[PDB]
This record gives structure tokens, C-alpha cells and sequence, in this order.
């Protein structure tokens, strides 16, 4: 069957904090691995806790517990998956006022590899309904309620690691998240099989982009990014000038902050598509699969600014474009879950890491681009 | 005589986090009790204290010295004072922000039996001056400074339970609540001899509102609240349906929301006036002794909506009703505390729990009403 | 040689939390010490840090990294650099709402004896742009990130103390201050050799106030402030009649609230300046030695109100005046740091403890004013 280790359950008042178990003890000679969480201290990352898994030959999966199971960093095969913000610490966020700066206090803690941007709102702030709705919602602030790690019995030892993230409000919501990662030990992929649960008896809107983040060294001057796209237009009037070379990443520059791009993607006649990003040289990449019934839209975000300000893209399937909660629910975006109804979101990320892994993902994509034409669309959708 | 435990004292920097002492080794040969503190952990509880006189054959009571010694659950004779909340964690204070969602962060906290609504301020949000005065002021989400249990050398082995809540801050307001709560074991009542002081050297205004919170298995459809009254208006417009019948509680109900009215109290010669929720076979209930100096008005809350929503009615004697603070400053009803000057607050909670005890209740509920007829004024006192 | 432990250390996860060393294990010779880092507890403090330096017939020196190194308090000689809030806590920033009170949260957290106002702002509260610009900037409601204590292995043996105080945001700033107190076993006098450094690669604003307070027993009625100055002005019209007896204190003054003035220095042939309170007798005073190259603007706070409310005055160097952001901007006291430039700021802290440590301090001084007049302009330079 399975091992399942519960390290936090505020339901019986308990978090065993540092804790690690690997693969000696359970007698397991093939493919090693280790689990382990720890409590992080100094500065505001005091009581932040991170849990990974270490595989060898395999990836290391970093999430923080802490910040809604955010994924901190994937390395592996000579890559990795993440980049490298200003903000060094795993920001404890008892430490972050997200009402700070007219909405951006956010800012202060971001340097993940994925956050989930959601799930009561999302997007660029806004003060709509007397409020603050403070950028990309709650849930990548919000410590786990629960989070239990389960170990497959048989081969080939399949690592699950959830984590339940509670919106819960008087009078509000009652929106509840168990995340989900999956990893085999010594695979280039994992996945997210998360479900979120509208726990009221009112119905409720939520939105959610899976906002996924790559620097070096899959971005460089001269990385692609690939997917297969029915449109795209720029998020703004300064992104029109990115639109034809959406496709080619600059390397970085000094005064180009960022141009975002909406993108409604083609799917295959399962309902799957991909995205990646890609090396110049086309022998390393990550690949992001998603299913368009349950993440209808994706934004492509090209920060290639300097190393230090931040060298970064991020592929964001989601709900909902960055635009603020006004505009996505006038444009009819935000999505509602009924009372007791769940909501799945599976992805599976792959660390690519030769030319033939690339080819096969550049593969894919074609084919599901087919004869589609790509329609650039200069006018944005919407203005903030 | 009596032992005296001292848990918490910031003077010294000091805290005992889990603790227990019970009456076996303590030597009490009549009713059998525990008294334990335990530090919570798990999502936003991480940190949070809870403090329980357990009994035998009594209540066991549990209340939060992280939030303000708020009363959280009152539980015995086959009944409880308390309810519940989506907000199923005691959150620690570090993880709210009570200026959020426009002074409603509160929310995001609240699912106890008796919180203090003060007491630099009360009342629902408003945004006076440039600032913003947030949900039912700060005592309920400030840890206590001082806690302190106390237990009689000798029968009937009183128990008391102080916590000192302080609101100091330079240049505004030092005024500071020494919390008490007093449990005879075995009994089906408690008191709070809770004393404001001001310590500063200005007058400052407060206001309190005992904000106390009864669900099943005491509310329920044909359930009934009594009290004597001189006269009774509906809060805002909505409330005017309800005002008619304002004794008697409907069944969980979806889309009600709520209706609240406000009270002006009849008291008996000492000034002591009663008020009390039953069930509708008159065989359970909860009762609150206040003193109409202390607290001249009441507000009734009746939030009769689904069960998941919240299905609970507030008890809630106050110096103020819970209009924002400017409504309560134009009509006269904010109060002034003097340099070095005390206000005490002196309530009894009795679980009623057979016909007897809620027909004594009623009884004397009758008595104070006497002769004076119930005016119900249609017109609210005021507009938010 | 030199012996140097890390108590705090984000990057590597750790801290040291309870930790001493004394001048037994380390074999002094002539005078004995001890350094300690303490974890508090309770109320609003709970898991602050104080660091203190314990130095027989010398200082005793309290500072916080929880609060960014801030000093709390200087104790000895018979004497004190510090005062007495109402905050009697040292309150974890975890607690506090910079932006609660229309930006005045940070009241809630001062009682200190020296607090960095600043680095990425400072001044009075403001919303501008669309932001509110809150007290006095972040760093000293900011918990250090790296703490380390150095001490030299032979006579006299200088006790350092190191704290690196982050203000990282993503696509705002990173600038990051590395404080630094230095202190002589035995020694009436400590100084600070802070230097802040612009992290990113782009020019960013920066502002710091040496926010200095004292109290009893240096500050009574007939108290003097001396300072070499070539102008003095009132803040604001309320501070208008102080003007003409700047030097001099009133005693606890009920109504008083404060009266601030704004002061061009002189300095000496390298750039120093001096600046002190000292008591009636003048037998006890406390100066503080800066760089006006560093710190161009000082500000005089004259708080003598009452004991309980706050009797103490600010001695406070800086880059800017106590005015809003917005103000000190348009008046061009704002600097500007260079991607990986760094500023220096050197000051002398002296607990002055007999009438001749007095009478030479005040003969320093008259050396730098020389025949320069004191030009009292009764107009204050800008309106909040
Ligand atoms: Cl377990
Ligand atoms: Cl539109
Ligand atoms: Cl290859
Ligand atoms: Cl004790
Ligand atoms: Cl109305
Ligand atoms: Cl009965
Ligand atoms: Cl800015």
C-alpha cells in the first residue's frame, strides 16, 4: 500500500517540525531518496518552515509548508527550475503586510519557483468593493493546516506530499485547498494534483494561476518559449513593441522591467496542452502540461530585466489573466464552485535535459498547433 | 488562602507554554479538575496558547490567553455555550490583518463563545480621520501580558484566571484590562470581574461590548430569548421584519444573514439586570447576569442562517451598540475613563440544564419586567 | 587574534537564541564582562531578542535584533541613555501594523533609546503615490538577518556587534544595512559604523534618522541642549514660542505634548560634529559624536510632557527632517545611492558621568561655533 506520516494537523494541535525519514529505513535499495522538513530561522524567515525531497539521481523538490506548499526550487540533471530574487529568505508570513504598498506587499516574500496565485482572488491589486485586493490573493501566504507525506510500498516508490491551505472567513468564504505534488524518485517530472473545495453552503467565486518561474540556466539570451497558441496579445500598450518576438527571450536588460502576454492555447482533443521554455541551444528546458477545462488561459511573463532585479519568466496557466478582479470578473473569467463542490487543477512539470527531451516536447507542440494560424493581436484585452 | 500560578509575565520575559496541575496532586478530595495550558500548532494557530479548566462534573471551560482571554467554549451538563465557525483554528493575532478587507479582518478570527469587542474601541468599521477603526477593537487579538491561575487552599477550591490585555501606545492611549474569570467546581456558573484601568495621564475614551455567542444545542427553531426590557428597534431597515417577533429564533435558515436589535434593559434595585437564550422545550439555556451601570445596553444578534454559515445568536451587553464609533460618539454613548481611573465589568454565565433552573430565570426576568410595557420602536437609532 | 560567534544567520537557517559568553572563559585580564542574547517572552514580545553587553564599572548596553539592532537602553556611571514609554514591551514586528492608525502604527512598538529611521524611507506618515509611506520607514520593526558578536583577544579588548537589517522587495528595493556597535570594556563611550548598500542595480532614495532619546536622570527642568549650529527653526507654529529658549528644558509639563526644531550644524576640520543634553547641574549629560558628510540635518524633539506620557527629547542627526517623504523630497534632502555603492555613518555615543566631562564636551563645542551667530528664523522651512 502505501506509508503516510502526518507532520501537521492543526485540527489536533500538532507540527512535528524538523523530521526526516529516507529510503535506508524503509529497505529500499534502488533509486535513493530522503524526505525532510526543516524549521528555518534569522531575520523574517524565523519559524518558516521547508520540506524536500532528495533523490539521487533524481530531482530535489523544495516547497515551503509555510507559504502554501509553494514550490521553492527543483534541481536535477545539471538544471534546475527556479531563479534568484532579491528576496534571499523563506518569508515567514506573520513578517508581510500584503496590504503594504497599495496592495504589493507580496513583492516582499516573492522568489518561488511556483506560487499559487489564488484562490479567493488573484491578480494585479485593486481597491474594488471598498477593499484592497491585495496581488494574487492568499493562498501563497498562508501556512498548512495539514501536510502529510505518503511513501508507495512497491516500486517504484511514487512520493505524494499534501497539503491542506484554508480560506476561511466569517461571513466570506470557506475556501480549502489540499494541494497535492507527486514525484517518483529518480524522474526528470512531478506533478500537482490540487483540489480546492468550496466548504460553505453559498456559492463562491475563486480564481487561480499556477504562476511558474524559470531563470537560469534554461533562460538566456536567445531561450524560446514554446506552446501552442490560438492568440496572444500584449497585457499593455508597452508589451505591444515584444508581440512579433513573443516566442525569443533577450538576454538581460537593463530598463526593460517586463512585457506580459494573454494567451488562449490550443489544446489537443484531450483537452491537454504544453508549454516550455527552452535553451538556445535546445538541449535544456521545462515543459508545464495542463488540462484547458480546469486552466483556460495562460500568460507568458518575460522579466528579463537585470540578473539582480530579477532574470526571469514565468509560463502562468490559470482561471484568470494578472488583471485585477474587476476586470476579470467583467470579462467573465472568474470562475464559481458550488457548496461542497471541488475543483481539480493537475499539472505535470518536466525537467528537460537533453536535445531529444526538447525535440519530443518541440514535437508536441507542433502537432497540436497543426494548421492553426497564430493570430498576434496588437490591441490589449483589457486596460488596468 | 489560595496558590497562585503565574503562567505568563512579560515583565520577566517569561511564559511556561505547556503546562498542567490537577486536583489529585494537588491533594482536593471533593470535585475532581485539571487546569492546563497548551500551545497550539498547525496553519494560522501556529503559536496560539489555549487555557481549560477541565472538570469532572462541571463546565470545562476553554479560553485563549493568544486572543485577549476570549472565552472560547463552554462545555457540561449534557450542553454547551458556544458555536461553530468556519474558522474552526485559534488563530494567532501574528496572521491577521484587522485592517483588511476594509477593517474586517476580524472575521478571519472569530469563532468564540465570548470575545471582548474594545477597549480603546467597538463596533463595526469605519474609516474617522484618516484612520481606519477596525472590527470590534483590539483586546480580542492581543496576547495577554500577564496570566495568572489561582486555585483556593480550602472547599470549594475557587478557581480564578486573570490575564492582563494591555492597548499602550505612545502619544494615544494607555489603557490596560485586568481580565478575571472565577469557576467554583461542580458548578453551572461562572464570573468575570474584569477591571479597565487607564494609565495614562489624559482622559481616554472606551467602549466594551461582552459580544456572547450561543448555537445548538441551545439555539434551535421555537428556541426563545428573554430579558427585561423598557424598549426594543431593529438595527437597520432589514431587521424591521424580525421586530414583531424578536422572542423566538427561527430554524437554521438560508439567506437570512442576520438581524440585530438594540436594547435598552430594565434592571431590578441593585441594578442588575438579566438576559437569557432557551431552548424551545424550556430544559436548556444560558443565562448573563450584567450590571446596567457598567453595561447600559444590549444588543441582540440573531444570526439564524445555515448551519455551515453560522447558526448562533449573540447575548451581547455593552456600553455601546455596534455602530461604528462615530455613530457612537454623535449619539452620546462612548465613554470616558479618567487619569488613574478603573471601570469594572462584573457578569455571571449560568448553563441552565432542566426546566427548573429556566423557569427560575424566567421567573425573575418576569419580576424585573414587572408592570413596564415593551415599546417596539420600528425606527433605527441610527444609520451607518 | 580575535574570537567571533554567529548568533543569527538567515542564509545557513539558524539561530542561536539563549547564548552567553564572559570575559572568565575568555581569560581577561583587568575587566570583567559578559555578552548575552536572551529570547523573550510574553504579551506582544513573545520571541524577541535582546543582546546585551553586561561591563562591571562600565556601560551596559541593550540592544535588539528582533527590532532591527535597535538600542534600547545604555546603563552606567550612575546614570542612563534611555526613558520610560508607555510601551513597556519589546514588541515583535509580528504584532505591529505599520499602516494601522493612518501610518502610525509603529507607536505601538517605541520605548527605545536609539532607533535607524529609515533606510528606504522616514518622516511623518504620508499616502503618496497610491502608498502609504509609513512612521519612520521598516528598519527598526525589521529582525535582523545576520548577528554577530567579535571581541578581541587582548587589551583593551573592543566587544563588536554586527547586525545586517534587510529591506529586499521584489522590483522595489534592496537595500540592506550592515549595523555595526563597537564598545571598550570599561569605556564611558560606544559608536556605530553602520554602512548601508544599495544590493540592486539601479540609483535608489534612501533617508535615516538616528532617532537618539533620553530621559532621567540627564533630562529635568533647566536641562540644556548644546549643539554648534549656524540656523535653528520650529517644525511647525506650535513650536514657534520654544525658539527663543531652545537650549532649555522645561520640566514634566501637563498640555505640552512636543516642540521640535530643525537645526543646521557646524562641524570641525574633519567633518565632526557634536551635539548633547545634559542635566541642570551639568555633572550629567550624554553626546553623540557624527560625520555631517554622512548626516547633513539634525533634529531637536523636545518631549517634556508628562512622566507617564513621555518625558524625553531626541537628539536625532540625519540625512532628512522628521517632515513627510514628500516634503523631503521636494525640499531635496532625499539621497540617492548608487547601484553597489555604499554609505557610512560613524557616531560616538559618550555617557557623560562628572562636571568636567561636562564643561569639556561644552568647550568642544565652543571651539567649532567659534564667532559664527546662531540665526533663530522664527518661519518653519515646510507645512505638513
Ligand atoms: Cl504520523
Ligand atoms: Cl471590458
Ligand atoms: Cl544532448
Ligand atoms: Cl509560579
Ligand atoms: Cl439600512
Ligand atoms: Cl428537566
Ligand atoms: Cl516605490
Amino acid at each position: 500500500g502505501a506509508k503516510t506520516w502526518v507532520l501537521t494537523n492543526a485540527e489536533e494541535g500538532i507540527d512535528k517540525g524538523n523530521w526526516q525519514i529516507n529510503s535506508d529505513q524503509l529497505k529500499v535499495k534502488d533509486h535513493a531518496f530522503s524526505i525532510e522538513q526543516k524549521v528555518l530561522h534569522g531575520g523574517k524567515q524565523e519559524g518558516s518552515k521547508i520540506l524536500t525531497i532528495h533523490s539521487k539521481d533524481g530531482l530535489t523538490i523544495t516547497l515551503s509548508p509555510t507559504r502554501g506548499m509553494n514550490l521553492l526550487r527543483i534541481e536535477g540533471f545539471g538544471s534546475r527550475m527556479g531563479w534568484d530574487s532579491p528576496v534571499k529568505e523563506v518569508v515567514n508570513p506573520a513578517f508581510i503586510n500584503l496590504e503594504s504598498r497599495n496592495g504589493l506587499g507580496w513583492l516582499e516574500g516573492f522568489n518561488e519557483m511556483m506560487v499559487r496565485c489564488g484562490y479567493e482572488w488573484t491578480g494585479h491589486p485593486v481597491t474594488a468593493d471598498g477593499q484592497i485586493y491585495t496581488l494574487h490573493g492568499k493562498a501563497g501566504n498562508t501556512p498548512a493546516s495539514l501536510v502529510e507525506v505518503e511513501v508507495a510500498d512497491s516500486a517504484p516508490y511514487e512520493i505524494r506530499i499534501r497539503g491542506l491551505v484554508k480560506e476561511s472567513t466569517f461571513k466570506k468564504a470557506d475556501l480549502q485547498t489540499l494541494t497535492e505534488l507527486r514525484y517518483v524518485p529518480g524522474s526528470n517530472s512531478f506533478s500537482l494534483h490540487d483540489v480546492l473545495t468550496n466548504h460553505a453552503d453559498y456559492p463562491h467565486d475563486y480564481q487561480i494561476i499556477y504562476h511558474s518561474n524559470f531563470g537560469t540556466p534554461i533562460l538566456e539570451e536567445g531561450a524560446r518559449f514554446l506552446a501552442p497558441i490560438s492568440s496572444i496579445s500584449p497585457f499593455n500598450d508597452y508589451a505591444k513593441s515584444g508581440l512579433k518576438t513573443w516566442q525569443t527571450y533577450q538576454g538581460p536588460t537593463k530598463d526593460f522591467d517586463e512585457m506580459v502576454f494573454n494567451i488562449q492555447p490550443l489544446a489537443d482533443e484531450n483537452h491537454q496542452t504544453l508549454a516550455a521554455v527552452v535553451n538556445k541551444a535546445g538541449d535544456k528546458g521545462a515543459s508545464i502540461q495542463f488540462d484547458t477545462r480546469q486552466l483556460p488561459v495562460l500568460t507568458l511573463w518575460k522579466n528579463t530585466d537585470t540578473v539582480k532585479q530579477g532574470y526571469v519568466t514565468g509560463i502562468e496557466p490559470g482561471t484568470s489573466y494578472a488583471y485585477p478582479v474587476t476586470i476579470e470578473r467583467k470579462q467573465k473569467r472568474v470562475k464559481q464552485l458550488q457548496p461542497g463542490a471541488s475543483a481539480q487543477f493537475d499539472l505535470t512539470y518536466t525537467l528537460l535535459h537533453d536535445s531529444a527531451q526538447v525535440a519530443a516536447v518541440e514535437q508536441k507542440i507542433a502537432k497540436i498547433q497543426g494548421d492553426n494560424k497564430v493570430a498576434e493581436n496588437e490591441t490589449p484585452i483589457a486596460k488596468e
